[PDB]
DNA sequence: TGTTTTTGGTAAGA
DNA sequence: ATCTTACCAAAAAC
């Protein structure tokens, strides 16, 4: 239906982003997409 | 004009 | 203020 909004290429650039201690609050202004899918698809229990 | 799927503002948090 | 999370109305798509 509705098209995501980070494909599985990302939810790999970004998650070694936030490997690298990466601030989702802003790994999301930058990208696009809002911080509540960012925590979504990446828990703090990660 | 209608269903699906995923988004995102947002309130809420022994 | 700051960080997390699940909601759930609805944007996006056909």
């Amino acid at each position: 239906g509705r098209p995501r909004a980070i494909n599985k290429h990302e939810q790999e650039q970004i998650s070694r982003l936030l490997e690298k201690g990466h601030p989702r609050q802003q790994l999301a202004i930058i990208f696009g997409i809002g911080v509540s899918t960012l925590y979504r698809y990446f828990p703090a229990s990660s």
